[PDB]
């Protein structure tokens, strides 16, 4: 029928944020006692449906460091040199618990400037020594104990120096390691094999940051999680492979338009190399799009084209879907494959992120609700926010976010929601008018 | 049929105050000659379709006395310890006709600080005296005429003393009184048995209120009416102890979502322990919400989540229900049970307040409209409302009852409505735009 | 069915001016060449389809003089002594061609200072003087051109007193009239019969004034129209007595709910008394309450509750109708029965009268718009308006006319229509959202 | 039916560029490769779909050249001397490559007073000399070079006057002449036939517009394209007679109602007189319009009635359509005829000129966002805009044109658009309520 384009064009109908409102529920369950965790996939586990944008305002390692440990996710932005993007998820990789398993390690005849770098490139404190680099076996250790005393660094490890060391073996755990630090009074505990070979490192810092972040998303090996953004482009895979490398959670493939074919080849071009990397492609508005990057192995989708607070889309190009009915259609489809949602942009209020979890998505992201946090790249006090302007200082992420969780558990509470699944499933609106929304602030 | 919830999520509609008008009808009445008076239940009268809200910066004992007088009804707040609480009732309830029936008494053996507390405490200004506690035999009255002499406050009332008194029989009545009180020009008329012994005591003060405030709500004793705040919480059945021992007319279990079942099981057991106690249950926004608090014992139903002029709830937890539409909504399934419905926030102007009424309200609450009259807590002028904030300085709350109930006729009279009944049952809305609202104001 | 009033609640909708357009149309009609005359009944017609209002701020006898002049009507306002209305409505009749079959007199024996009150209070300029009362037989004719050398009032009309004067027959015609009073170079010409017995009187001013106001709307007679606004109280009927001798053409019973019974009444009984009076009745937003007035006798029918500029019914009440659903449910009833209906606040702008008239109205009703015009009841400069508040000072009532009358007149060329028929009847609208409305003004 | 008008009468509804948004689709087009050109008809043909309205403010010559030469269109405002338009496109049309075909020429007895006006008023700097009219054969060339050492102008192009020169037969091309001018050093290159008589004349500025405006749209000849406005009045076809002597490829019949009949009779009659004429007709907002205009024998419809950003109407009659229904309704209709549309008034962004082209429209016309530029007629900086108003000075109008164009291929890339035709076919939109677009800007 050739008309039916023509006659379908103003059709549709969407809604944002402010045209609706979450209904109450019954609810046999307490803000505090309701679960904020989210599963994206197996290998990719939150604690808080949260995410930093891979935007050079927003996250850099400082910055994925305090979202992991709330429980979110950090993405590095694309915006730097590849091996700068790759050192800065070593850096996330390798906070704590990093050198358990894969070790650095100097000689004897490196300088004090060697000690001084790896410490500070990795905030770990303290440094493995062995005779060589073939025969990997441990002589001694340099630490920050041991830096008070040196004033050159020039000198050699064989001057500023040993003594017998307590060391444990492979697969020692930190509830291990937490026994022996305390009954012997160390704080860096070696692991060799029984040749005496470096296997890897424990340090009390990879014992207190567990305690005091319990919330921390991390891998298997307890690393905290991290994300990177990629572009489409000739560079894509080079910069993938170095990430990979890296050992980074996931890649973020970031584009404008995401239901472009470009898009489409580069995400069955990479699931192809990696089968199983976790591969966020975006941004789609439609059902078809996201059907389309699902299809070319995407196991997340990056929601909404237009919703920014920087975006300048709709205005200039005309183009756009209102958030909440392009998350709805979105994972309307994604639910069909078992695939995960991820809201982006267009929040503002803790409200706004309690409505795009229940409109279907699993995460949301966020740009300028983080872009004056401590800890963002940027430097009363000022900080700036680009996709040009600007956002008060907030203090540490951690504020933030604790506003943000404690919102989402009252509106759980409100809609009877032991966990996210139920409200993506159950939770009901009801859409007002603008004098309806007038009321809701006040 | 698995898919109705998530296909269903964005279908409801609902509507607040500015999105409508009450369509004028064929009326016979005039606005001066319609009934204001409604009927929350038996023991329950108001003359007033109006009740101030449990605020620590809106309702205490100066405030509910002032809404009874006016035929409305004031809510304690539960912001104060439950022995301050359970006597700020006892002040409402003794301010007229409380010692009618229990009188307070001295001996001669008290102090005249013992009489000046009385006298204070409930603003009765005279005091009867009894030989002793367990004779109950009246000897002397002590009264404000008598202070004015005494200069020392530590003497027995021995000292200050008597000659035969002007005394009448239990069940003597106001209109009685005002006689005897006339003819033998006393202010004060004890009441005792045939053997002498103090039964109660009638005060001008007792008249000369029922003369000034001819709508006052009352008790079938005469007492003004008063409510009280109660939590859901381990402290609530101690709490409601004490207030019931009060004898304070209503108790109001007040949480912020009356929907879970934590509030649904302590309204059941408040039933149980107290059949006949009138108990105000909210906050609701549904149908299913009202059902449940009705079928669990509740005989009032109290609505609005969001509405609130102070309340963050839509913001934070984006959580609500469009005012009108909820009255609406919870006000078609309490009338399948007789149940009455108050609507609590959101009103501005006493339009509004017609319109809640009309659109099912038996009472409608108020905190932000009071929260800078006279009679309330706090002290050009200023006074604060919280839930912070701030309101100007209202004057006596018996100029904005007036104004209140002024348009409340006015409406009414447009509707052609003799009685509230008729309006809740036939009053008709008509929707309009932001447009259609701009004109409404000018 | 009785749950039918109750499920309807909500269910109705309207638009108010801002809310649509007028679509174009095929048009062979310029703006210039259509008719924007409108028939309120054979005794009411009106050269432009304007009213103002009875308002003390904006109607009394200067602006139902000049209003009369462009063609509308103005309605005297009741806020003032009946014996003073009657008096303003004498004044407006007595404007021009007053005197021509309804004379007054003087006699030779009165003080100059009863020929000042008349010219005064009529604005005539010349006065005839008869022998006597009784007799009826003119003997002199003091006038403006006489004043001037008089310089006591108290002496008698004898003193500063003939010669022949130049007199007409009865049922002489202005245009007659004109060559008699330029063949003669007089500017007064009584009439009397053949017995000289005094009959009429005509001057150049009731010459000249229908030069220079073309479009004036007159009775039969040649007399300018007038309005007067009764109320509905035991004063109505005597109030209306005294207006219907002063010859007043209509009688607008104005209250603010014209559904009540008692004014359904009061129409009742003045069409008993008064058969032929137009009697202009309001105000109402139904087509019910439009049906009940037309059968209690209503010949024109005044419509809207809430729509005006100061009208606060709204807000204090919760009650009204958008006035364009108002006009077009009261148009919609009143064309069965052949009756125009009035269309009374809430117009802005030039525009909203040509919609108001598009959405069925005869003619609209207007204050505000008046309330600084030169010749509205008030004293850069400022000008009052209250029903309290302040309009610009706009001028003569003329240049405000011209600007409304040409945005009709463009607005019936768009829309093709030759006359207000057409409009009503075939004009189309178009519903926009307010984002439609943003760029409507610019 | 007789009653069918009057019920209809609110039944339509309209939207304009802020209640929509286009919806993102697959795309395997990039914003740099799509094609932005339009074909208004064979003779006329633009590279983008852009004019600039006929009015006093905006298009004179100066603009009409700017807009070719960026693959536009300007329209020659009206509000100037018949004899003055026509001159003002002819100044467009002989810009670049005009005296190739019809040349000027003076004569040895003609002063230099006449090289300069030529030279002057076409912007050529090079003039051909001929013995005599009548012969055409030609003798000498005067140019800017010349000038140079001229002091007096008052001389006879005999004094200052030969030797050779390089001439090239008639029907040789701009880049047969790049090679010659290049290989010789000339920037004048006669054209004359084997008689030595005088055909035409091209210069190196011929050349290099060539290179530097790359999308200049033009006709068969290679000169600019222009346009100009009549009005419908007596004045209508002498002013065109004039203007086709001009060759200016198309008039614009500019009136505010394009549905009345006086202007479907014009465009009869311009139709009869001039068969392959490009006539653009308008302004209309409905498809019964359109159809009346292109069987009247408009090949070009021009749309919208209210939208124009100085447009009073309104507000002042009441009358509009809402820009993108009005589009989309006439679209619908001269589809059927193969007959384009343009969108004029109501563009604020480049955003709503990607909205107009998908709502159907093949061309844009935009007034406001012309005010200010360098090439508009008037004179921080500031310049005038009136239909009376400011906007700010914009520099040359090819900084404005390629961020619109920009914008435009960015929302043809999110909609999958290879072509204009594409967009207008294939497009769909999504409505949005005034909170949606709350967010669309940020
Ligand atoms: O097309 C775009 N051009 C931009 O310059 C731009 N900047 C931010 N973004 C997107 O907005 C998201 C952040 O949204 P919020 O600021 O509301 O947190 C981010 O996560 C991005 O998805 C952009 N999109
Ligand atoms: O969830 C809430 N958190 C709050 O801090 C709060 N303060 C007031 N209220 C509610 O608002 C009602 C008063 O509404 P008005 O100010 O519009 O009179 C009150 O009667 C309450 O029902 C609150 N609800
Ligand atoms: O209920 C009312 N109380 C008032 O104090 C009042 N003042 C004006 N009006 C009505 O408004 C009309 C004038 O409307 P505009 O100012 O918009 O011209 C008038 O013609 C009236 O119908 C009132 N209605
Ligand atoms: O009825 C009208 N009276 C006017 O004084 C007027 N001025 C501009 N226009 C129209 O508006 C168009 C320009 O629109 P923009 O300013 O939004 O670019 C123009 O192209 C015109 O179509 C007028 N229409």
């Amino acid at each position: 029928q050739s008309n039916a384009m023509w006659e379908s064009k103003f059709v549709k109908e969407g809604l944002t944020f402010d045209d609706v409102l979450l209904v109450p529920a019954k609810s046999d369950v307490l803000p505090r006692e309701v679960s904020v965790k989210t599963v994206l996939s197996e290998s990719l586990q939150l604690n808080i449906p949260l995410i930093s944008a891979g935007m050079d305002t927003v996250t850099e390692a400082d910055m994925a460091i305090a979202m992991a440990r709330q429980g979110g996710l950090g993405i590095i932005h694309k915006n730097m040199s590849i091996e700068q993007q790759a050192e800065q998820v070593d850096k996330v990789k390798r906070s704590e618990s990093g050198v358990i398993s894969d070790p650095f390690f100097l000689t004897p005849e490196h300088q004090v400037y060697d000690a001084e770098h790896l410490m500070g490139k990795y905030r770990i404190s303290g440094v493995p020594v062995v005779n060589n680099l073939d025969e990997r076996k441990l002589v001694g250790i340099i630490t920050n104990r041991d830096m008070r005393f040196i004033q050159d660094y020039s000198i050699k490890i064989s001057d500023v120096m040993k003594e017998q060391l307590i060391t444990a073996p492979v697969g020692t755990t930190l509830s291990e390691a937490e026994k022996i630090l305390q009954k012997y009074k160390i704080e860096k505990l070696p692991l060799v094999d029984n040749n005496g070979v470096l296997q890897g490192l424990i340090t009390i810092k990879d014992i207190e940051k567990v305690i005091e972040f319990p919330n921390s998303a991390k891998d298997k090996q307890g690393r905290l999680l991290v994300g990177a953004a990629v572009g489409v482009t000739a560079d894509a895979m080079t910069r993938i492979d170095a990430l990979v490398k890296a050992s980074v959670d996931a890649i973020v493939l970031d584009t404008a338009h995401g239901h472009s074919q470009g898009v489409i080849d580069k995400v069955k071009e990479v699931r192809a190399k990696y089968p199983s990397l976790n591969i966020i492609a975006g941004n789609v508005a439609t059902a078809e799009a996201t059907k389309a990057l699902i299809e070319a192995g995407a196991n997340v989708v990056k929601v909404g084209i237009g919703p920014g607070s920087i975006c300048t889309t709709r205005v200039v190009a005309g183009v756009g879907v209102p958030q909440l009915t392009a998350v709805y259609d979105c994972a309307t489809e994604a639910r069909k494959h078992g695939i995960p949602v991820i809201a982006d942009g267009g929040i503002k209020y803790s409200g706004d992120m309690v409505k795009a979890l229940a409109a279907g998505a699993h995460v949301v992201m966020l740009g300028s609700m983080f872009a004056g946090v401590a800890e963002s790249p940027g430097e009363r006090q000022f900080k700036v926010y680009r996709g040009e302007g600007r956002v008060p200082y907030k203090g540490p992420l951690a504020d933030t976010v604790h506003q943000l969780v404690g919102g989402l558990r009252a509106g759980m509470g409100y809609c009877g929601a032991q966990d996210l699944e139920f409200l993506r499933e159950n939770a009901q609106f009801i859409r007002m008018s603008g004098a309806g929304l007038l009321e809701s602030h006040p």
